[PDB]
Parts: structure tokens; sequence; C-alpha cells
């Protein structure tokens, strides 16, 4: 498309001279004018995936923390991106930790971010969402889109199931599904939530305000059916956790589990070095894969997984749906590739599936193993 290739020339100045959050701050101005590009090229049909009822029009998706506010959903998605996890938000706004933040090593194409859930809050961006909502109602180029609002805790906050109430009551009839993001590891104490027994808590709380929202149209989002359950994982946990997790998510009943977040562990990037925060990108990919391929075994092939973590090629995306995943995010491929992410990808993806004989995407779905 004429229109994709011309930011192309700029992404290698912004990545070289400008800082991240700048970058950041100017794709969402881009596109809350609507001055993106657009791909309205039919997707192949062989390509769709689904996580239960939930039918994506194609497998690749914008991760949490791109849109935290809602602010830019339509132009995103008009990217070529068939859904948006937007937040994580917060009942309470926050302003994050200290700027700057957000680190980028053009040669490893990896991130290093410390943002600290900042939000506008869940009202604000409830507001938003409903404003995008509405706009879908009257955009056929948003009509099949799908809209997840990943959910988090203030920084303040003690109780965590306390502020995940707060964000279904408001947001939750708004939302295709719901997020549980558990694995932050910008803001203290939240990833000591996913022992078995306050996670076992933390998704019947979530599970049971949703299913409670009915009781007391009213899915004003794409399905026109109550959102589904999320939790996304972090990787850094031992074998004996990632059982009980699994353990927990079946007998929960989740309906879907992300993997994965960022990760603390890698030490061998020079321009990160003694910088707090989690690390993205491609460094992330292959221990990422594992923990699916791990998890996937760890609960039966009875949870689908959401791929997450280095994903930047279509053959990248294989190795993800292969190991067990039925659905993709994106987020440093976005950022070190930039609007012609979704269409190279999905170009890449279609091309992989006929030289392996694959009927569809479904057919690859854990045929790794
Ligand atoms: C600057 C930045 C902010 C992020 N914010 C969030 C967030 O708010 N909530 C969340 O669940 N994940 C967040 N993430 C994690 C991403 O969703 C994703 O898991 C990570 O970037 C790895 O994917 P990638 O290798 O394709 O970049 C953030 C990542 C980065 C780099
Ligand atoms: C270079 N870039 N850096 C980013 C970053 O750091 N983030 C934050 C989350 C961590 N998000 C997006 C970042 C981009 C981005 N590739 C970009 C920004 C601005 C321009 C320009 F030239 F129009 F101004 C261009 Cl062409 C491309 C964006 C499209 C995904
Ligand atoms: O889940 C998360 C959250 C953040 C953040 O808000 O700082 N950052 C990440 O890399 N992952």
């Amino acid at each position: 498309n004429p229109e994709f290739f011309l930011y192309d020339i700029f992404l290698k100045f912004c990545l070289k001279y400008i800082d991240g959050e700048i970058c950041h701050d100017l794709f969402l101005l881009l596109g809350k004018y609507n001055i993106l590009p657009y791909d309205t090229s039919n997707d192949s049909i062989y390509a769709c995936t689904n996580i239960k009822h939930l039918d994506f029009i194609n497998p690749f998706g914008v991760a949490a923390g791109f849109d935290k506010n809602g602010v830019c959903i339509d132009s995103i998605l008009k990217l070529g991106f068939s859904f948006i996890e937007i937040g994580t938000i917060t009942p309470r706004g926050q302003t994050g930790n200290a700027k700057p933040r957000i680190f980028r090593d053009v040669e490893s194409r990896s991130i290093i971010n410390s943002c600290g859930f900042n939000n506008m809050g869940c009202d604000k961006v409830t507001e938003n969402l409903i404003l995008f909502r509405k706009r879908q109602e009257e955009d056929k180029l948003l009509s099949k889109h799908i809209v997840g609002v990943s959910i988090g805790k203030n920084k303040d906050t003690v109780n965590i199931v306390d502020d995940l109430k707060y964000c279904i009551n408001k947001i939750g009839r708004y939302a295709d599904y719901i997020a549980i993001n558990v694995s932050s590891p910008n803001t203290p104490g939240l990833r000591d939530n996913q022992e078995a027994g306050k996670l076992k808590n933390i998704i019947l709380s979530v599970k049971e305000e949703i299913d409670n929202l009915e009781k007391n149209f009213l899915w004003f989002n794409t399905t026109k059916k109550k959102p589904l359950v999320f939790v996304k994982l972090a990787p850094d946990l031992n074998q004996e956790q990632k059982k009980e997790i699994a353990d927990v998510l079946l007998e929960t009943n989740i309906d879907g589990m992300i993997i994965s977040n960022t990760t603390t562990q890698i030490n061998d990037i020079k321009s990160f070095e003694n910088k707090k925060g989690g690390v993205s990108g491609a460094k992330l990919k292959d221990i990422s894969t594992k923990f699916i391929c791990e998890m996937y075994n760890y609960t039966n092939k009875q949870i689908p997984i959401i791929a997450s973590g280095g994903i930047f090629s279509g053959l990248d995306a294989l190795e993800k749906i292969e190991a067990g995943a039925s659905v993709c995010q994106l987020y440093s491929c976005l950022v070190f590739n930039g609007m012609k992410s979704a269409v190279q990808i999905k170009r890449e993806l279609n091309h992989l599936l006929y030289q392996r004989g694959y009927y569809n995407l479904k057919e690859a779905i854990g045929r790794k193993h």
C-alpha cells in the first residue's frame, strides 16, 4: 500500500534520535486524527482463528500496554490487526514511574520498560471505549474487530480482587474479553499473586463479577456476549509453580492464558545494564515459546494459548502456533517494523502454511508436539 511504506522511512530516524515515549505519543496522535495507513484487504479465510466463541478474522493483534487508555483503537485496528488489548488499566489513574521509563536496543530488537501501570483510570478509559463502540456501530472496517481489556491494580492498592471488581463493573459490558494481568514486574508484589491459592481466588472473583453483570441490550461489544476471562502469566517462575497455576486455571475454568509478559532475568544487553523494568522483543522469543510448550502440556491442551513475546516474522508466529498457540499479539514488532507490521507478518504467515501443506491455521495448533 502506498501509505504504509512512507512511514518506514521515518522509522529508522525515530529509533535512532527520538525518545521512545515521544514515538509512542506521536503514534497515538497520528491514529487519533485518522492519518495512519489502512489495510482494507481481505484476510485469508484459512488464517482465521478462534478462542471458544471469539472469532478472530486473523491471528495478529496488538498486546496490552500500547494503547493503555483506548484513545487510538480505530486507527491501530485499521493497520491490519484483528484485535487489540487495551490497558492494563487500574481503577484510579496513575502517572507511572518517573521518565525516562522506556529504552530500546535497535540492534537486538529489544525493549526494556518500567512504565508502572500509567493510565487515565477505569472511568476515563471506559468513556473512551464507549466512544469507540459507538464509532464501531457506524464503520464497516470495525464491525468484526475484537477489543479486550487488560485489568490491573493501583500501586497503592492492597487487595487485587477489589480493584478487579471495579474494572469489571464499569468496563466489563463493553469488553469482548478480560485479561487478568498478574505478571507485571513494575508494580511491587504483583507477581507474588501468581501463587495458586491467590490466583485461584482472583480468577473465581473475576469470573464471578462477570457472571453477575447479567443478574443485576447488556453487552455493548462486538460479540453481544459476556466477556471471556484470560490470565497473562509471567515467565520467571519455577516448574512446580507452573504446575500449580495450570491446575488452578483449568479448575477455575479460564477461557485462555496469555504467554507471556516481560522478563527480568535477561542481563546480556549492554545498553540495558543496571536498568529496572521488564525486557521485551526478540531475546524473549525462544524463552516464551517454551513457556507455551510447558504450560500447553501442563494444561493438557484444555486451555487455549495466546502468544506474546518476540514475534517479528511469520515463522516466529508459526513457531508460537505450532507450539500450541491459537492467536498472537505483537508489541515490539510494531515498534521496530512500524506501520507495516501487520501486513508484512500476515503475508509471511500465509506464505508459510502454503509451503507446509496446512489446510488452515487451525491445523497447525500444537503440531510441533
Ligand atoms: C513499553 C512497554 C509497555 C508495556 N505495558 C504493558 C502493560 O501495560 N500491560 C501488559 O499486560 N503488558 C505490557 N507490556 C508487555 C507487552 O504486552 C508484551 O508482552 C511485550 O512487549 C513482549 O512482546 P514483544 O516481544 O512482541 O514486544 C509492555 C511492554 C512494553 C515494552
Ligand atoms: C519508532 N517507534 N518507537 C516506538 C516506541 O518506543 N513505542 C513504545 C511502546 C514502547 N511504541 C511505538 C514506537 C515506534 C513506531 N514504530 C513509530 C513511531 C513514530 C513514527 C513517526 F515517524 F511517524 F513519527 C514512526 Cl514512522 C513509527 C510506532 C508505530 C509503532
Ligand atoms: O505487564 C506489564 C506492565 C508494565 C508497566 O506498566 O510497566 N510493563 C511491562 O513490560 N509489562
